[PDB]
């Protein structure tokens, strides 16, 4: 089955978890086709083992850093040889911040995973990071259509480049994704023909069809208000109010709002570092170049947030390992679960993705997402046998998912903590 994994990283375990060379540098590795954000080219094609054949690279213009002369040595010269570049021109203030890799073995055998950390070294190594790995697939006539295959595909021709469309999707095309049924590819695309974001995933979601309802969004970073006027967060005023039908789709006051969460009792989550949390952190303030949330000069946005919808939490400090310690994660994670502790342990749905808590990745109601996003939704209606899907901590390492904070998390304690202002 598919399975999440904890990326190793070459600070925390100097003596389950993947590495790179895990997914990359196995002789059986015919065929590797990568999306990311940011490319260092020498550090990733250390990774690969010599008897790859093709390494297709998609990626946006000015973020593959090609390898200098004097980093060269025989064997990159011979990978290297093997590598096609598909370049991307974006917009301005837009990212490629898909990252997907989809491999190709001997046996007609094909992979595919979702790492959370774009393919350069720092990247990978210091805030914590997870992968997807999908169930082995087969180049094999398919049968059923397959929904996560459909939406791979309309993502991929999203793209308009005749290059993707020779090159990856002719591939992905033979490949048999039966495997992947229970799953749902939930993306994002700039393209103005193919629709995308959150307008598409509310779509999904009340298609799948009382209690205390919890929804939880970890993220590394978290975007400004939707709108220059008043204060309004992408999840506590829009994503939540659409999934709790509190809106429909033909925003409310900040403070009906409060009201009707009150009385359906709704909780909202987000998680996102601290101040203090890079103190207990092995690297201390080294991973927090990735942790980007700018509310200096709007500071009443954010102390709706912390005050009024009391939305930040934290890691629990004494659950963690002590070779991590209060590390954050990059890797963003957004989830429901319908209590009627052991909140989070079954969830009516989860969503992993590259897509930060952002308009620029989501779009809105009536705006387009500006960015290529990609990520893989669990449903709890969509399940062949469970009903529920399962998620536990990796903290404490048989489950669907599995996530690298806490279980649970601890609300911000209103009295000292402050979430991590990056200009400082």
């Amino acid at each position: 089955g598919a399975v999440f994994k904890l990326m190793k990283s070459d600070f925390y375990e100097r003596e389950d978890m993947i590495t790179l060379k895990d997914i990359f540098g196995t002789e059986t590795l015919k065929r590797s086709i990568l999306f990311s954000f940011q490319y260092e080219l020498d550090f990733l094609l250390r990774q690969f083992h010599q008897n790859v054949e093709n390494i297709t690279i998609v990626g946006q213009k000015g973020t593959i850093m090609p390898i200098e002369a004097r980093a060269m040595d025989a064997t990159l010269a011979v990978i290297l040889k093997k590598v096609k570049l598909i370049e991307i021109t974006m917009p301005p203030f837009a990212s490629h911040a898909t990252k997907l890799i989809i491999n190709f073995y001997d046996n007609g055998e094909c992979k595919i995973f979702l790492p959370s950390n774009n393919f350069t070294s720092m990247e990978t190594n210091l805030p914590q990071q997870v992968c997807w790995c999908s169930p082995l697939l087969k180049i094999g006539k398919e049968g059923l259509p397959v929904p996560f295959k459909r939406s791979l595909i309309e993502y991929l021709n999203s793209y308009h480049l005749k290059d993707i469309d020779e090159l990856i999707t002719k591939s992905v095309e033979e490949v048999n994704f039966a495997p992947l049924s229970e799953l749902e590819f939930v993306y994002s695309t700039p393209s103005k023909f193919q629709s995308s974001g959150l307008l598409s995933f509310y779509n999904k979601l009340e298609k799948l069809s009382d209690t205390a309802k919890h929804y939880l969004c970890q993220t590394s970073s978290i975007g400004t208000s939707l709108s220059r006027a008043r204060d309004e967060n992408l999840w506590t005023h829009l994503m939540i109010p659409l999934f709790t039908g509190i809106m429909s789709p033909p925003i409310l006051p900040t403070n009906s709002l409060i009201n009707e969460y009150s009385q359906r009792k709704i909780k909202p989550y987000i998680i996102f570092p601290t101040e203090q949390e890079f103190v207990t952190s092995p690297l201390k303030w080294s991973s927090s170049g990735w942790f980007h949330f700018q509310y200096l000069q709007k500071k009443s946005y954010y102390e709706m947030l912390r005050n009024k919808f009391k939305v930040f939490y934290k890691q629990d400090p004494a659950m963690v390992t002590r070779r991590r310690g209060t590390t954050p994660a990059h890797s963003k994670f957004y989830m429901h679960c319908a209590t009627n502790s052991q909140v989070f342990k079954e969830l009516e749905w989860c969503l992993y993705t590259s897509a930060n808590l952002s308009q620029t990745a989501w779009g809105t109601v009536s705006r387009k997402p500006r960015n290529y996003e990609a990520g893989v939704l669990y449903h709890s209606r969509r399940l062949a046998n469970t009903r529920k899907v399962t998620c536990r901590t990796f903290t404490r390492d048989p489950t669907h998912v599995a996530v690298p904070f806490t279980l649970p998390v601890i609300p911000y304690d209103l009295a000292e903590d402050e979430c991590f202002c990056l200009a400082l």
